[PDB]
């Protein structure tokens, strides 16, 4: 059958929460990558990017744009969106909220110079009092390994996915979370997970200075 192909430029931006739910999943996936303004405008122009934005997944036949429609699909197919109205509602719940700190972190390459120590201040109190306690909470109440059902969901691969990240700002931001250590670590030994962590897989690392020059180019900004 068709197999999943990505287009983004080489960098993880707004693809990477893709990458790592195909690959928890344990998709095999292809990558695109777009590298000047002038692949962008071929895909714009040929008709292929709904808002004339990346990222865009061709999976199924369809040429989807919009990153939490092309989840929302992936997470269905591979059975990572819980199994009734009433546990995607959690999820949903849950992965909003991961990604209203995501955009968060996301955004902080682009902040200006002048803001971005304000900025990482703020982002860094959301994280100690809004949102660890937050999901400190959900895995208390109910002591299981996973976030929603006793079984894994793609609540539970974007989670982890955003701890990294907070590591990689402030490792002791985690330090008075043990449940949310816990999950890392455990779902980070799935065999899948594991296999995406190892080098060698599409994982992107964090963005420098060349690769954030590279989407000023491409995306011309
Ligand atoms: N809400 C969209 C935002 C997509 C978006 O902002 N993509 C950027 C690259 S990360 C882009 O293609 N920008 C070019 C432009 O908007 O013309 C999504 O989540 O996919």
């Amino acid at each position: 059958a068709e197999k999943p192909k990505l287009h983004y430029f080489n960098a993880r931006g707004r693809m990477e929460s893709t990458r790592w739910l195909l690959a928890a999943a344990g998709v095999e996936f292809e990558e695109k990558f777009i590298k000047s303004a002038e692949d962008l405008d071929k895909l714009r122009n040929d008709g292929y990017l709904m808002f004339q934005q990346v990222p865009m997944v061709e999976i199924d036949g369809m040429k989807l744009v919009q990153t939490r429609a092309i989840l929302n699909y992936i997470a269905s197919k591979y059975n990572l969106y819980g199994k009734d109205i009433k546990e995607r509602a959690l999820i949903d719940m849950y992965i909003e909220g991961i990604a209203d700190l995501g955009e968060m972190i996301l955004l902080l390459p682009v902040c200006p110079p002048e803001e971005k120590d304000a900025k990482l201040a703020l982002i860094k109190e959301k994280i100690k009092n809004r949102y660890f306690p937050a999901f400190e909470k959900v895995l208390k109440s109910h002591g299981q390994d996973y976030l929603v059902g006793n079984k894994l969901s793609r609540a539970d691969i974007h989670l982890v996915e955003l701890l990294y990240y907070v590591e990689e700002l402030d490792s002791s931001l985690i330090s008075s979370f043990p449940l949310l250590k816990a999950l890392k670590t455990r779902i980070s030994n799935l065999p899948t997970v594991k296999k995406f962590l190892q080098p060698g897989s599409p994982r992107k690392p964090p963005m420098d200075e060349k690769s954030l020059e590279e989407a000023r180019k491409i995306f011309r900004f």
